[PDB]
């Protein structure tokens, strides 16, 4: 147990140990507020997330537990890790606050692309790194479901980290069409759609699909991928959507050569295999890595798959004290990473 201290940061109380020096609200992080802090027992520049009412609800309680378990398992370079997990709690019948810690990067891929367009080598390193992150996440049977530049954290030396994974359920701009229109059974390839919306954007400095609603967004989608054909229009079941498509203007597929003008031929080819409207035809994270474009970066011997990750709790219906105890048990039981 360490020396604690109580401070305030923009209308909220922040109870954090002696070691966590200098704090500052850097931006909007999933579930609660995040702070930029400077460590001591390691002495680095970290990010600290204070969860918003983590146990106030059955949703919040099942989502507090979920995250703490994803980060206690994710040991891969381009995947967000867990440096520390703390509470000001003396007991379990007190424990109603949770804070998780990990390194702070330079900027996110959204603030990177704003200033400005990135060459055919920056892109090679960034997409490779995104997908190599995805491959580790995926083999542990987790999908992202909300992959977009803002959750893709990067360093000055271009080294990448994926954020806010495995939490999403129930940005649309990088969201897969089948998960947005409820067309098919769906799989881990909804993020493979996201990377092609990201890739293309680092290659043009232009949001591929800056649509306005579920209707405008999709109209922007076909406006590039061509209306579902004879192979696809059979597969879709969704009575509303299945009847909705055949009532749109007949559009052809565009040439990704005549869209991404000047682009390295292999980028055009991989993009094509990314914006496929067939969730079963579409390429996978591991498949995408063995593509000629990543010839120089790719080495299957340094692209690892994850240690088995237990999701048995994900179908479970438990009470708040049950969850609040499971998380408490995981908070107290965590052991720092080895240097
Ligand atoms: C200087 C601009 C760049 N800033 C960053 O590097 C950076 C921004 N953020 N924003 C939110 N959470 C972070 N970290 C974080 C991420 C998760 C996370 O990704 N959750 C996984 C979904 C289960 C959980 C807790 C925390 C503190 C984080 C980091 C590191």
């Amino acid at each position: 147990r360490p020396t604690f201290y109580r401070q305030e940061l923009n209308k909220t109380i922040w109870e954090v140990p002696e070691r966590y020096q200098n704090l500052s609200p850097v931006g909007s992080g999933a579930y609660g507020s995040v702070c930029a802090a400077f460590d001591t027992k390691t002495g680095l520049r970290v990010a600290v997330k204070k969860l918003s009412r983590p146990f106030q609800s059955i949703i919040h309680a099942k989502r507090t537990y979920r995250e703490l378990r994803l980060l206690k398992h994710m040991k891969h370079e381009n995947v967000i890790g867990l440096l520390d997990v703390f509470t000001p709690a003396r007991s379990l019948e007190e424990f109603n606050d949770v804070y998780l810690v990990t390194h702070l990067m330079g900027a996110d891929l959204n603030n990177i692309v704003k200033c400005q367009k990135l060459t055919d080598d920056h892109v090679q390193f960034l997409i490779y790194q995104i997908l190599r992150g995805l491959k580790y996440i995926h083999s542990a049977d987790i999908i992202h479901r909300d992959l977009k530049p803002s959750n893709l954290a990067v360093n000055e030396d271009c080294e990448l980290k994926i954020l806010d994974f495995g939490l999403a359920r129930h940005t649309r701009w990088y969201r897969a069409p089948e998960i947005m229109l409820n067309w098919m059974h769906y799989n881990q390839t909804v993020d493979i759609w996201s990377v092609g919306c990201i890739m293309a954007e680092l290659l043009t400095g232009r949001t591929l699909f800056p649509g306005t609603d579920h209707i405008d967004q999709l109209k922007l989608i076909l406006r590039l991928v061509g209306t579902p054909g004879a192979e696809l229009l059979k597969k879709i079941s969704s009575e509303s959507a299945r009847n909705y498509i055949q009532s749109l203007t007949q559009m052809p597929k565009m040439n990704f050569a005549n869209v991404f003008i000047g682009a390295n031929p292999l980028a055009v080819d991989l993009l094509e295999k990314m914006l496929v409207l067939d969730s079963d035809k579409r390429i996978t994270a591991a498949q995408a890595l063995a593509h000629a474009y990543f010839a120089q970066y790719h080495d299957p011997d340094d692209e690892p798959v994850a240690d088995p990750y237990d999701q048995s709790f994900e179908s479970r219906d438990l009470l708040i004290d049950e969850w609040k105890s499971l998380t408490y048990d995981e908070v107290i039981s965590f052991v720092p990473p080895p240097l």
